[PDB]
């Protein structure tokens, strides 16, 4: 029984490593093509299946060579493909990136086939959305199939984990009352409130915004600098801040962040919401310490045990 | 069935994303469209030819992989020989990431990848298809040493060279025009080689002339809808020759059309003028502009006036 369920996205990451990123209507030459998995439904679902989550992710391909990959990608990180969907109706979707020498990029992304992903197909991810404990989604696919994995998981008494990624400004006022845990970066945050967040300060005002509007638990990220928490319950701003590490490619760290938040839900429901973000904190940062956006998600076998306690650690 | 037109040069994944804004540094945008094509100019010359009739030969290197695989199998259905089509696992097929606006501005960057690696021993194994060979066609997509090697051996066999030297740098070796029986190039690759601004038929034919005094035989500028312009040794005085206004759907790929045609026409109907090859030539890169994509758009003789054949 899969207790993660993600809905949402997977994306083939096409990258060339170039000296200087091009401007508008220059050809260059790169140095360097290669090929990743990437999409941010996928690249959660890889970090809570990496420290040990029994998850499934509801996602659509193309019925492509991408497609096919991809769903071997799943397979090889112990994720369930039950609910990966292929359509021949569109290509599996694509992020063109280009990378400088310094980890500048430039990115084009393609939804592709991951806007297909239809009533019908949720229709038949019914059952194991119901059954979960934790269903996570964000804005890569149509944003209406979101809301409705959202309702599913609500009516059925499952724990809702959105992350509203990318941000949309003006975003149905269901999605906030559908969640029960709300997670989205600096970025995000500006976008979803109209404020400047780039500190712990302006972030706890960012999350009452939204908090408001009708989300039990609000979380926006600070990069280095951890995390800010409110809740329903308990809506004074916590700021929970990450020990320094030497970072090496920060990307996919959000992704990181929220893969490891939602193991926690499932996994450790018990536990309070600083305990899981200290610990998702902990995580998403050893990701930074290496190459790459999945390839760089630590396995629970590499992480320290205090991680995996069932109580509260100091 | 032995090969009439030889070509030693690229094959590149084409892959596309459609936009309406193109991003600029630290940017992520979303397009509305992703696909994939065969590209490179050296098979996109190939199929051109191919599906004109012509018996022909890759010579070329893609990599270990999904796009090498999946490249080979385009060859085969478009009928040409993969004889010495190689692989590699030490670089990934080339690819050429674009990404296009809705007013068909790009950015794009080429990674040549296995490409590079067709290296002249790969080349030697060719030596007695090229020697049976009426054309050799050479692109700058490859590592220069392996072209300047497949022309070389070409011109000892008496197998007309017929070079293409896109994309254009300014320091060519000098080589490429003196192994060069046929050399073909655009406006904007004139302009990098010779350093003159070409923006008409008579600019095109002061920079001709400038490539025929560097030792090609005959020199052939593209002039887009302008059709083209032409040279030789033997009769100096540039020539235009034009083409009938067409409506472009999309004018990718035409360049690669027109060298195809030609690389045909001068391997099975070599007693034709030059400037009646050029015209045909003209006429079947005007058809493919008037398609979507590249290898997509390029015509098949059954598709075509009786009057080109
Ligand atoms: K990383
Ligand atoms: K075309």
């Amino acid at each position: 029984v899969a207790a993660v369920v993600v809905v949402g996205s997977c994306m083939t990451d096409l990258v060339s490593l170039t000296s200087r990123l091009p401007k508008t209507g220059e050809t260059i030459h790169g140095h360097k093509f290669f090929i990743g998995f990437g999409g941010k439904g996928a690249n959660q679902c890889v970090q809570a299946a990496r420290l040990g989550a029994m998850t499934s992710m509801v996602c659509k391909v193309g019925k492509d060579s991408f497609g096919n990959d991809y769903i071997e990608n799943l397979k090889q990180n112990d994720i369930s493909t039950e609910f990966t969907y292929q359509t021949k109706d569109a290509a599996t979707g694509t992020a063109s990136i280009i990378v400088n020498n310094e980890g500048q990029n430039i990115i084009v992304i393609v939804a592709g086939a991951n806007l297909l992903l239809n009533t019908e197909d949720l229709r038949a991810a019914a059952n194991v959305i119901s059954r979960a404990k934790v269903m996570v989604c964000q804005l890569e696919i149509t944003p209406a199939t979101s809301l409705e994995a959202l309702t599913m998981a609500r009516r059925s008494g499952v724990k809702t984990l959105f992350n509203p990624a990318p941000a949309i400004a003006d975003l149905d006022p269901q999605f906030y009352t559908l969640s029960d845990v709300f997670c989205c970066n600096e970025s995000e945050a500006e976008i979803l409130t109209g404020l400047t967040v780039g500190s712990a300060a302006d972030a706890g005002e960012a999350a009452l915004v939204l908090l408001k509007r009708g989300c039990q638990v609000v979380i926006i990220t600070l990069g280095a600098e951890g995390c800010v928490v409110l809740s329903q319950t308990e809506p004074e701003p916590k700021h929970i801040p990450t020990e320094k590490v030497k970072a090496v490619d920060t990307t996919g760290a959000g992704d990181s962040f929220v893969g490891a938040l939602a193991f926690y839900l499932a996994y450790y429901p018990n536990l309070s919401l600083e305990d899981m973000l200290n610990r998702s904190n902990f995580i998403a940062a050893v990701s930074v310490q290496a190459a790459g956006t999945q390839s760089s998600y630590p396995y629970k076998k590499d992480l320290p045990l205090t991680l995996f306690l069932e109580h509260h650690h100091h």
